[PDB]
């Protein structure tokens, strides 16, 4: 008649099979399921989530008589009775773990048990606009149901421990329904653009801006072609860095990969013409690629030196005119593309 | 009547249900719980801690008669009797393991058992001032308690194996109480600023300082615009390196990220004007961006060469005046910002 | 006579041995096996796959009488009866996990159970043309069969959750047959060349293109040998980066590794001749490596200075002729190799 | 009477409790415990070790009569009898695993069993002199002992599989005793300085040596300030690389961190003065930072050009004198510090 | 009399102890053990291998009478009978896993069971010549044998799935014998030298050759010391990269590290002497480190300029001669050293 004696009696029954007496239909109630994201992967688009629920079903066999046993509750080990296994069918690698080794059983057979579910969900989000991205990620909650025997799951409330897990920030977790009366949790994911804008977008804009004014450096004075080659080799690192944390899957892929690619060609073309124009300034034409006697003598030499100075001046100004013509065309075209490229990344 | 015979008799009872006879209230005593930090993550703000405790509860069923059995203690396997499962409810991924496979049981039912708890706590610390940061991290210790059945947990002492786990240094571990009589361990975390100051802050200050005096290099002599472009590309690496180990979550985010961001723009602007001023020195105006006969002839040539030298001197001094004006404005503004920027990071 | 009572009776039978009564031949039916790739490794050529199947066999012992028990189905725990263990014999590290802890048993002995198989397959794909690569990867599904006792596996349908897992894209998963009536799944793997072309191939082409026109820089003006050394040191990084994600196994290894290797030698050879030609321009020969009185005096000095200018001009044009001769030979040879090397990588 | 029948009889006894009949004091003999280090972490100062022991205790209950059973030994599964669990109390994450699933039991109750213990020890070593470092690391071996019941452990011999695990080399493993008769293994750890000296110390010495003679480059000729800025940006990488594998805990921290820090300031100061002296050479003062008629005319111009040459010479020599004065002061101070700094790192 | 009834009868016997009736000597036959390497570590010299064997022993108790039971084979679960645990004693972290959950038992007691063994072997290979390295790696296979009870293991055939696992290529796996009749598998490991050569040795040789030819650059023209300092920084990066993936244990350590160190010292010395000679050319001596009137006046000025030009020419030619002498000596010594070191790395 002791409460522990009552607990021992229920264990000796060994009711390790589900309560399927009533048409093999078990309504399992899961009120106040708590959601939390542990980490979100950007390259693999995988979301790791933790689900802490409070399962509550009915076990008719685990119900004693309140007259012989004057008690209203008793707690038994989880492995001595049947316990449902909640699953996340939408994602991969779902695992359910018992929060505690004991569960509460009431006098009428109702069983209270809390579980913790860790699952990895292959999240699909429109990453066309990195970093300005965000999409709803469905997380399904299901229990085994085969053929005639079905165990419907009833969800009541969802509370989310919202907070950034890194680059991604979780905004909400709402309860919705699927087509065939399937309960799933709609998780809202957003990217904090404070970090990607400063580390990737701003240096890219500043580097391209430095290239536009890099034409101010005179061709003869030097420090221009070497100045531009460092800018170009900096975008090669940007392409490798950017590609290491972004999925180039297919349609609606991140456009910043295309934007970086176009800038690399634009900077290479800018260096290409400057290198050619340097030869034009030094040589005067683009053919490298294609296959009283004493007092009068000094006057002849002095005018010859002046003519040598004059031909240097004229050959160094014709190349400047081509450089000025290209600079006007390049900066307008570059600024037009930069505004258009950025405008697509925020409003398309 | 043998002690081993007594031990085998207790195992044959199979008391795998908790001692809930007395109103289903089990006071579990946990004196001298020892705490230690294994590692602390800065980017994800996660703290890994190990908790070695000595659980001590009362099992009335596991109590023999000292007359028939003249013994005062006996040790049984942990899996043959009921053992409480201590949890860390505040954090994620809590797991309790048995230090040994045996536990001591006294003649009056008292059971002595030591457990080791490994938990991962999502620590919230004000990282606004990196590296000068530190905050108290709560670690909760709880046992299962559902509905009527409650198992209050009594804690006595906490001893911390204080010591740096890397960048973070653990200072203390004090015992406090929550609102609903919940025992939690208050952990003090501090960042050793010896490392971050030397590896990140000092090179940043020196690079900006070298930029201020980089204006001493003459525009005509060269080695200035190329000198500055290496400094600018160094801060791009600093932004990427710094962003890889700091959480850009939201309000009260690390301000060194903004401080590095401002310095990058300042160096770019300094290089931008220098390239423009170089064109002014070489060209004389900012229009590139906008769309006795023998003895007397030698005098005319000689004065012409002198005039060519004079016009070079005057155009190379007007650009110097603009460079000097900018240097006075830039170095004063830069030093004012640097002192103000650093002052916020230590006293705000 | 209760359904739960029927379930308890079947558990008490303890039928943990396989149904081998009929000639020890168990036909195990596995309809609608679902395939999905979790990740594909390029360097180690290992494919990680998840297999979700619905096993369905016959257990004659687990069949009750529908007259005494008026029920058509019942669910028992998976660990209380015998369950086949599906294997992936082709690959390493195969592990089978039960999706749920319950399985459905019909009145005639048929048992329905769904399993999840995670295996790591050593995939062999012709990676001669990176990125343009793709090959069929066999995945075998087998059940234990030793000596006389054989358990044939019957497969009906395969449905694949096709989608890129990173650099690799899964295209299909078809059901085929091996020699000895062995069922295996043919998995089609393809590499999305959008990423590898942009991050590796395009910068390589642009760098080599910049080297071809780098000969436009005059030898005397400077900024050429230093310009080329940055290009060569950039290819050293490309070799190390490319080698870190590609297997250099043997025959039909990635040819881009050889293509990068040839480009490094070609760019080095271009720098070697340019540095030698710089000495020729400055010195005039390749021997460094080998072991009225007042009015008439000024005329002698003036003609001497003119002759010094003339000898500088003639020695600076002879080196230009050798540079022009090499440039014509180098660009045609470089363009011919670049087109030929790329042509092999796409159509061989 | 069969040996297997005798083995089955001992299993049927189910003696899963410890042999505590004799005053609950069990002398457990562990001769020839073998030690081996798997890996040593330098940044976290954690040592991973493997311990292969041969446990040998006495079980009086597991002793048969040699008359009825004419056998002297028998092997039983480890899980059918009681087996002690050896622990490493000094370190974290201690786990004991059975080498085999069988153990030898003699006719008198003696049981022979070999176990493998993997533990992670928080090693404290004086890393003030990196790489020239080495200290004794204690590894404690303990068995559960609570209250009255104590199981003393007897250790006889220790044999170590000495060998380098990477940067650290294991030298010995000796058996010592603690205060309260506690057995612990003293492990000697040494750092092979062949690797750290070559990868870090030698380039640092060579870079600083190159800076000392970098003053040989003339200020006017160029190639000096740009030469020094590459040296300084190289020490920024050294600080970050060295900080990534060294614990900056507190007192007696690696002094090479400070040595690198001092060298960075020294190189920055060397570049700082050179940039200022370059302005002095070009300008002549440090004020930038602070706020017969035909035949006689040619003589006036010629002497004017000579005077312009003379003033350039005098202003280019005054700055040389300051550069020479600084070079003498800098190279003696640098060599004095370098010899003193290295002397502390080897003999302090 | 049913086959499943026979299996149930054999399971109910509970023969979980070894067949030790006959002198406690169990001959365990393991024919056709299959070997495969999963990965080989170069820095830690650890080999990961997988062993798939077919164990076959004799269990006299598990033998029925063919008259009462007209069957020749039956399959039982692996956990219901005794199964040997094969071990890899030579290496660390040995773990045996059952391929399937069923094993075949014949009418005469013979039991057939296949196991998979994963072990990590501390491989010792002579890495003096990287990448041209290769050595035989022993892998021991053993079963528990303590005191009187010995279970000899008989091996018949070894088949290896040879194939490169990365940088290392497995060549063979032959069966040999140890001193005390111990069976071990001799594994041949070879390094595919194409990848390490192309990634490390060729760039090093090209850089050294570029340094050798860089003496062609004139001292006055500039662009020489920056070239050499970039080469030296690249070689420092090479040293760090090479040290990051090679074990510097002791005697017979990789000599490529010493080769890189010597080459770095040679490059630093070349840069040092180049800077000293540049100072000598600029100054004329190594002392920086050590502590008719109108018509006649013009003639005096011109001869002064001529003398200045002549003294500049001579002070440049003396330094050119010294540079030529050092270039000859350095190129001869460097070629000799390179040939000697390559010969040592290839054939020593
Ligand atoms: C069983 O009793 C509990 C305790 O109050 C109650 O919450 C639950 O609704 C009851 N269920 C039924 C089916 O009566
Ligand atoms: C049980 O006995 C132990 C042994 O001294 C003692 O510490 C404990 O307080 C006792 N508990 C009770 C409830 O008597
Ligand atoms: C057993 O019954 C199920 C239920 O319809 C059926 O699908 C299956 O084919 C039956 N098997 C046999 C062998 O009759
Ligand atoms: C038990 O027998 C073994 C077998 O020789 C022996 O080594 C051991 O010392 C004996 N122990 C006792 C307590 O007699
Ligand atoms: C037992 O029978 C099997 C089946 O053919 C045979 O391979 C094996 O050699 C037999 N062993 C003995 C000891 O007779």
């Amino acid at each position: 008649t002791t409460r522990r004696c009552l607990a021992q009696m229920l264990i000796d029954m060994e009711m390790l099979s589900m309560p399927q007496d009533e048409n093999c239909t078990l309504p399992i109630y899961v009120p106040f399921i708590e959601y939390q994201t542990l980490s979100v992967n950007t390259k693999s688009l995988r979301l790791n989530s933790r689900l802490r629920a409070i399962v509550k079903w009915t076990d008719p066999q685990l119900a004693w008589d309140t007259s012989v046993y004057p008690y209203d509750a008793v707690m038994l080990p989880v492995d001595k009775i049947w316990t449902p296994v909640l699953q996340v069918k939408n994602g991969i690698s779902t695992n359910m773990k018992h929060d505690a080794n004991d569960l509460l059983v009431y006098s009428n057979g109702t069983v209270n048990h809390e579980v913790q579910i860790n699952a990895e969900i292959n999240c699909e989000v429109n990453l066309f606009n990195y970093p300005f991205a965000g999409d709803e990620c469905p997380v399904a909650i299901e229990t085994f149901s085969s053929g005639e025997c079905v165990t419907t799951l009833i969800l009541d409330q969802v509370r989310s421990l919202d907070g950034s897990t890194g680059d991604w920030q979780t905004t909400y977790a709402r309860l919705k329904k699927q087509r065939e009366d399937r309960n799933f949790i709609a998780v809202g994911l957003k990217i904090n653009y404070s970090s990607p804008l400063m580390t990737l977008l701003l240096p890219t804009v500043l580097i391209v801006l430095a290239d536009f004014v890099s034409f101010a450096l005179p061709l003869h004075g030097g420090g221009r072609n070497g100045f531009k080659v460092t800018l170009v080799l900096s975008f090669v690192m940007f392409l490798n860095l950017l590609n290491s944390q972004l999925p180039g899957n297919g349609d609606c892929s991140p456009i910043i990969r295309i934007h970086f690619c176009i800038c690399l060609v634009l900077l290479v073309l800018s260096m290409l013409v400057s290198m050619v124009l340097t030869r034009l300034a030094h040589d005067g034409s683009l053919a490298f690629f294609s296959p009283v006697q004493m007092l009068r003598k000094v006057v002849t030499f002095l005018q010859r030196l002046d003519d040598q100075k004059n031909q240097n001046e004229r050959k160094h100004a014709f190349a400047d005119k081509l450089d000025k013509i290209f600079f006007l065309f390049y900066v307008i075209l570059g600024l037009i593309y930069m505004c258009v490229m950025l405008g697509i990344m925020v409003a398309y």
